[PDB]
């Protein structure tokens, strides 16, 4: 089927370090879609945190929505409900970042990626445990980079674009007793 | 091919880690189907303990077997043929760890799993090299009323962790 | 589709330190089908040097070719076209070793393994950025048709090559 086709994309990446590389193509046909269309709404794989951990989805706006319709191009990410939210610390509290990468040979220059960093908001409700509010609504930047700024240089390269988006290990420390 | 393929593809989400989470979800379905039929056996998506290495099993009787036929819940693990196996020493002698896991909030209360852990007996038949079932664990891992204790099953559904490990 | 089982053998291994092992089985049909066509190749899956880097294929020679036609096997990588060629530097410069594995229990007596290690060329065509510039490197007379039965190369009518790439390591400030 085609739920087996999600599945396959899905396990890239099973639980690393909260690191999803998107690759949006075609930029220049769902650009014209989306100005179309208001309100596109592009979906990443979803993707997880750690083995067995949050189950996350990054959604991209290409003409941008809320402050940036039109203008912007729009970055979000939201907690989805997951097999194993039952063995995992809610709110969801582990910082993000957002990465436009520049699609540039790192051997000829160094590339000056896009980056934006957040840390959960524990009142967003969406970041709660799945379920609690029977908004889905992700959380980000609708003025993640604009129109005229993502022409500047590399970060469409070949009609595509590359979004990164990392999650921050927690760290802790023992415990031991 | 379709549902091989979903199988193939539940079977790759595991590792390779070592680390084997199952969820067993419907549980009181599952339970009534046991007690209902003696001997009924649930079978775990089979799990490589490292890339390249042992292919394992865990098997699990909701009503129990043997000793804990009708009263606990029993735990079993097994090797299974891999295609690595002519590239591993035998016997499997590697320490292995069954938890039943407790789905509490670790932000709330601290989860208090209930957890076994053995070696393999170089003597078992089933740790020497396939062709060279057999499964080894506990017929008593928890009991009945034990497993309604704390947060053992929560939404309708129970977690079996087996871990492998390191080399 | 069947394509689908193609994918889900490739990424059965890719992620893993640029280490894929490859098991061709069925080693005495394959090798008499190569024996009646010459030149026949297999084909390793796709496998990635790292989550998000280049993209590699091992293909094989059971027949050899070249200078090994008809004695040896021949092994040889080559890049291919990833969707993250744009974000890696180029040209692939991460040093290889090939491996023919001696399927011997390790605890019993030592395996043997045949291998060899070779550094990217700079200068090689295929290890250029794919699209931006098929001849893969590797050794014509990596294991002769006598030697590859001296020992448990071939085992249960099988056979593991691995192809192992080495990862680097630089860093910066604090
Ligand atoms: O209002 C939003 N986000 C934030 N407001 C404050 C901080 S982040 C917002 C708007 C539209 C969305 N469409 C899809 C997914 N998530 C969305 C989030
Ligand atoms: O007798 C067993 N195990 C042990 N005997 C002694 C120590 S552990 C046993 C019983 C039932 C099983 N059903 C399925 C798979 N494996 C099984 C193993
Ligand atoms: O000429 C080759 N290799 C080298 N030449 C010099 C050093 S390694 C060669 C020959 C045949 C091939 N057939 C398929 C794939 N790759 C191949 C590579």
């Amino acid at each position: 089927m085609l739920q087996e086709l999600r599945r396959e994309l899905e396990e890239l990446s099973v639980g690393s370090d909260g690191v999803l590389i998107w690759k949006i193509g075609s930029y220049g046909r769902r650009l014209q879609e989306a100005k179309a269309k208001p309100n596109l709404e592009c979906f990443s794989p979803a993707f997880y945190t750690h083995k067995y951990g949050y189950k996350l989805q990054v959604s991209a706006f290409l003409n941008g929505n809320g402050s940036g319709e039109g203008t912007h191009l729009s970055l979000y990410i939201r907690v989805l409900p997951g097999a194993f939210d039952n063995l995992l610390e809610w709110p969801f509290a582990r910082r993000v970042t957002f990465s436009l990468l520049d699609q540039s040979d790192p051997g000829l220059a160094k590339p000056q990626h896009v980056t934006e960093t957040f840390h959960p908001d524990p009142n967003w409700k969406n970041f709660q445990k799945p379920g609690t509010w029977r908004s889905s609504l992700g959380f980000g930047y609708p003025k993640f980079i604009s129109h005229q700024d993502i022409r500047k240089r590399n970060y469409v390269r070949d009609d595509a674009v590359f979004i990164r988006a990392a999650v921050e290990l927690p760290r802790l420390e023992h415990h031991h007793h």
